[PDB]
């Protein structure tokens, strides 16, 4: 097991059944978090305060708390250019949708 | 293995080694997320866009994506009445000391 990190995670469109109205981008780099959330908690995973206390119980007696989790802390958008039922051409912001960085919770 | 939800967590600074110093309080709920991230997601877990993904592709293939995490997505600041080494009396608040609720992230 390694420490909480960013790795890749291509998401491919083509899969989803939105074929008749999607036009770009039919994939992109969605990126996901995995890894060990223990000390030291290195500055980049910016832990909260809660997260510094439950890391500590949870060296102390890991059978009473569990550790934290390594999850997205920033994540950006991506827009899809589709063309709609009324045959529109639609340009749609998605929220949410890259992983800009993780860190333990 | 259950459902992602926010579980007890009962912190005593006695443990602390700020003996000299605290006054109040000596210990308080600071609660933990705990549980499975796994469709169906139900709304109070506030899964975002990337997590919806995630989910599905660890859905299809669990070897290639790891399912979503339980983590605390809103916290609570606790105040802390001390002593400090001048002896004045100080009352400092810590940001992010309790679990207000746990979602899949």
């Amino acid at each position: 097991k390694a420490r909480c990190s960013r790795k890749a995670l291509h998401v491919n469109f083509k899969d989803m059944g939105w074929d008749d109205w999607i036009i770009a981008p039919l994939e992109y780099e969605a990126f996901h978090c995995e890894g060990l959330c223990e000390f030291p908690l290195r500055s980049h995973l910016e832990p909260t305060n809660h997260a510094v206390i439950q890391t500590l119980m949870n060296s102390m007696d890991p059978e009473s708390t569990p550790p934290t989790c390594c999850v997205p802390t920033r994540l950006s958008p991506i827009s899809i250019l589709f063309i709609d039922s009324a045959n529109n051409v639609v340009y749609k912001q998605y929220e949410d949708m890259v992983v800009e960085s993780c860190g333990c919770r």
